[PDB]
């Protein structure tokens, strides 16, 4: 589940990793 951190270190822009849902605050 560290497709979460990928998505934070990559977007910092807020990414919420809420279950299975990624809403990236950008």
């Amino acid at each position: 589940n560290d497709k979460c951190k990928e998505l934070k270190k990559r977007y910092a822009c807020e990414v919420r990793c809420d279950x299975p849902r990624y809403e990236v605050h950008c």
